[PDB]
């Protein structure tokens, strides 16, 4: 274990065991220095053009954190196809980790001469928080994930957090943490660091589309035996009178037959077309968006509860803020055009959930009398009812994986809104920093602290492995189903391949629900 | 404690002379909309039929 | 409905379909001698109080 | 008591990668027209970021 | 154990064991070179504007010494709250130490090019004096302690000492020591050094306030049975005559009842207000200060014996030189303003000790006769009396911890004046120095010693752990007591947190005596 | 049955305390006539924890 020795190997592979899958990957990282080794309080308030809904209060730290909460960080598109084409569901079981082959370097700039030489004694610090004692920031879908393509070296993000606030000012219950207050293993070139984690049991993922509809569960040949109200007024002519009339549900009156279940929840959203000429001529992005109010703040419901995107033959429509939107390669950050994003579609669940743009139902208003005509009302957001049934939003190849369930007293059906898995004890966070080193200190004594360091940065490798547990489909369908395939005709460049300049790209999103199953 | 759920339904008498003179079977019935379809909520959630 | 003030009289509104609330209590529809017995729960991911 | 708020669970430094609808009408002047505009959630637009 | 290996880890934590507490911390230091590797005699005499009370004679050495004799070097404010809110006292038992991950570097300056490169062969020296054979300098409350906040790298002080003198000249009994006359372990990058020490038994610390007063120990309902002199002159009118009259002590005459104890010692101090308009218009800082004379010198009694600061409803008053004064963040060194210091208050002991600004008592003068009226006199500094009772000055979070009891023949109640613990064998001092290395020596021989070295300096880490022994309170009070809490209303910045620029700060001092106990 | 807190917060938190200034009668004590009394309600949520 010396300067002249390797400290690891390049493990990046995949294997299949009938019901198990192992994934392995390795990238190359680089760690700059942040904030000149300083903690920095940051806040933004209602001063200037800011509004009440954009105030925050928190800190910035010299530490960095790893992130791999994205599916394309572990699956080749080929393996994604293998999985989503032959299985009914999956879940993860355990994982490992490794850092090795560390190098720490420094740079000297003097009059255009920017020189870089090794520094074979400095060190870096690493530790993990098994006890979940720090603010959890993963699962908020932040950038800097492991690059989808392995041949590319990436950058490590910065860490921070927030706490309660009242405008740009803090309150008594505000908290502040010092990262250096935890144990950590310090590392020089020629050591390594590793650990293993285990997942807790959790339901599988529903990777399938239903081959049936709720309101279509009856037999098309045999009428029911229960009756329903069918007639109140006679039809003898213009001398109509009140009466009572009943009939049996049948194959010609399937709408009135008695059923046993109710569709999922609903939280209406505004509908907007992609065909530009079919929208109102006003800026209604924020003024009409579906919000929820909290503590004097009006947050945007994003992406809102799992609901169907569009009914049949209307794939040109989509909810205002109820779907996931991925950006193509080299997209602008602000005010990008439609041609450069990628829109999802969740119409597969339309067999059970209500479409996100239509009302839920029609419910009574008043008490009809002989002189009073009955009135109705449209319900637009219905809570849960005993007998309700619904499905979860689908996952994506470039989407998230898990998210920490908050540690409260009560919750209801804890499944993350962005899809994935809900965990009480998610995988622990990993934190890293380059140990500071000072320049020459003065020759007489002084009380003040130092602020003059040497510019450094470090690089190395990293590897994670996850085992996935499968569930083989057992259908008896006769006709062939749908499977994910690629285009067959010739083209300029292969999808999911490299550009003529050296640029990886992804042409379209990849859902999961491609197989079928009976309800 | 709080009482169970609710999903209102239209009230109609058996005494014939106490109802409106119109065909309101389908036009006034409690429905739920799904996939462009308007199914009839039957028999709807468990709720009491009539007070004393 | 609204926020009463010195110049504003308070207003109310009738709720006609209330979802579930923490603390709710309820009962199931009764069975009958010529009625059904069971029914297959659909095989979905999520449901709430699955009673036919 | 919780030392944090629901709508305040994100990182104040790193923007998201998901987009949200941000603009429908052009702003070229009085000749405004319908359009589509998208942006990334960020520390200056924390209200629009996707949550869980 | 090579150049390519770590030599330690980052241990900085705390743990609680019902009656035990372990503290752990780690910082980063840096060691310059001092005096160009030379011992230097230094003295100041009565020449110039100096006066007789400011003469000294002593040496300066190239060595440096560690210092952690301050409570905020081991306790997070949170842990300080945990301790001072639920316990009655504590004391320390043992401690450890560690140096590791050493780096020694040199610097070359040539025409604005200041370059810094490693030097993988030079060494540093370290040793400790278990036998207490050197002048002890800790416990004199000097700067350069471990930084309260761990994320900051600090500087190591210089060592020196003093000896007898007669003006700027030395005397026959003067002493001089050569530090290199002791054993030491020399260290290169890739080694370490460590040792363990044990404390000797010592009384706990009185972390509580008395719920009762000395003069208020009697029963409010039952008179005594002892009599006291109450009347000498008749009161029949203007024809008064001498007589004798006696009465019983009672609830209406509680001042005259016989008691059993006396208050602590007294050593009067001058009283001065914070309200500026209430002081004399003269410079009386030195001319009126409470001094004690020794060997023709007039030293300032600081902070003087433990005495109460102010009676009730007079928190605007404070003794001239009888209290501890801490400075806020970024204070001037000389002639600072009142707004930038932090004043302590020891009124908690006012139930037993006399207030530092009032006389002790009234004692007789002469022998009254028929023609002689009696006279009295105010005693202003009373020694110890059999039956006296008193308390010690409280400790503080940024205050000292221990101090070496001098090794004399006789002493009386050896408790340090600055508060803390009095030890015969305090923890040993630790000394450190960079080994010198010469430049090119001449090619012919010469007798004279060398004075041309290479500019070097070294850095590394350091860690200390101390176990603290506790004493659980066992009160049966009914009504709730007082506890340390923070402000609740909103504010600009969190106390005990970081500035927007990266500056740690401390808003106010933290005493210890918050719980209560019966006398 | 209890559950010990295990926080790593740095700055001090809020705790229940009583008034410090002088007063006519001690809170949660007896009146001059022999009457127990309670001055204010006492909640529970005084410690802090991360979400």
């Amino acid at each position: 274990d010396g300067v002249g020795s390797s400290s690891g190997n390049w493990h990046c592979d995949s294997t299949w065991l009938g019901d198990r899958v192992i994934t392995t990957s390795t990238r190359t990282w680089a760690l700059p220095t942040y904030n000149n080794h300083l903690y920095k309080q940051i806040s933004n308030g209602t001063s200037g053009g800011a509004t009440n809904d954009n105030t925050y209060f928190g800190y910035s730290t010299p530490w960095g954190y790893f992130d791999f909460n994205r599916f394309h960080c572990h699956f080749s598109p080929r393996d994604w196809q293998r999985l989503i084409n032959n299985n009914w569901g999956f879940r993860p079981k355990r994982l490992s980790f490794k850092l090795f082959n560390i190098q720490v370097k420094e740079v000297t700039q003097n009059e255009g001469t920017k020189t870089i030489a090794n520094n074979l004694t400095s060190t870096i610090q690493v530790f993990t928080d098994s006890e979940y004692q720090l603010p959890y920031v993963l699962g908020s879908a932040h950038q800097g994930c492991l690059p989808p393509f392995p041949a590319d070296v990436f950058m490590i993000p910065q860490y921070g957090y927030l706490t309660l606030n009242n405008g740009s000012q803090a309150v008594g219950r505000s908290s502040f943490y010092c990262l250096e207050y935890f144990p950590s293993q310090m590392l020089r070139t020629g050591n390594n660091f590793q650990f293993t984690y285990t997942f807790e049991d959790v339901p599988f993922h529903s990777s399938y589309a239903h081959s049936q509809s709720l309101d279509r569960l009856m037999n098309p040949l045999i009428d029911q035996y229960l009756y329903y109200l069918s007639r109140t007024q006679t039809t003898g002519g213009t001398a109509n009178t009140q009466t009572l009339g009943f009939s049996q549900g049948g194959p010609n009156t399937m709408a009135n037959q008695a059923k046993n279940w109710l569709p999922g929840p609903c939280y209406r959203q505004q509908r907007v077309s992609t065909t530009t000429g079919q929208n109102n001529n006003s800026n209604f992005a924020w003024t009409a968006g579906t919000k929820y109010h909290l503590n004097g703040r009006n947050s945007l419901a994003n992406p809102g509860i799992a609901m169907a995107t569009h009914k049949d033959d209307e794939e040109r429509f989509f909810p205002s803020n109820g779907i996931l939107i991925f950006g193509k390669q080299n997209a602008a950050r602000d005010n990008a055009d439609y041609s450069d994003v990628m829109l999802t579609s969740e119409e597969e669940i339309k067999t059970t959930n209500p479409v996100a743009t239509e009302e839920y139902g029609i419910v009574a208003d008043n008490l009809q009398q002989q002189n009073t005509a009955p009135q109705i009302g449209t319900v637009n957001s219905q809570g849960a009812l005993p007998g309700m049934v619904w499905q979860n939003r689908d996952v994506y190849l470039q989407g998230p994986i898990w998210a920490k369930i908050p540690h409260t007293d009560g919750n209801f059906h804890p499944s993350p809104l962005m899809g994935g898995f809900g965990l009480k004890h998610p995988p622990p966070q990993i934190l890293i920093k380059n140990t500071p080193v000072p320049a020459d200190p003065p020759t007489t004594f002084n009380q003040s602290k130092l602020n003059s360091f040497i510019t450094q940065y470090s690089t190395g490798q990293v590897s994670v492995e996850i085992e996935w547990e499968l569930q083989k489909e057992n259908s008896k369908r006769w006709n062939p189903e749908i499977q994910y395939t690629s285009n067959y005709y010739k083209s300029t460049s292969v999808d999911f391949a490299v550009n003529t300049e050296g640029v990886y790209s992804e042409p379209r999103p990849i859902g999961t629900r491609y197989l079928t199953r009976n309800l």
